[PDB]
DNA sequence: CCGCTGCCGCGAATTCCGTTTCAGGGTACGCCTGATAATTTGCATTTTAAATACCATTTATTGGTTACT
């Protein structure tokens, strides 16, 4: 769908594309996220 | 036949500060079924317009008349 638009897709496009409702589309874009590891780097120099 | 090379380990100052909390894999689909997580009623304890059943010590009305502008 993004190749065929040209953009990203919003997600009530998307969600009339899978034929589901909004906050089903919703809630599964949140939940999609895998945790962050504790030891990243924030600071610039690799201290902190 | 006890010498030298070559590997692999190990280590390299101190506080603060700053900052973008941030992204990237490229693989399917439709069944039965139990398995929870939702939703529906009744029963224990308060709290009940109040209603109720006794003790209580402290003014109220009081018992008014005998003196007298």
């Amino acid at each position: 769908m993004l190749q065929e638009m040209g953009r990203e897709p919003t997600p009530e496009e998307l969600a009339e594309r899978m034929l589901m409702p909004e906050d089903k589309i919703r809630k599964v874009l949140k939940i999609a996220k895998e945790p962050i590891s504790m030891e990243t780097p924030i600071g610039d120099d690799e201290d902190s």
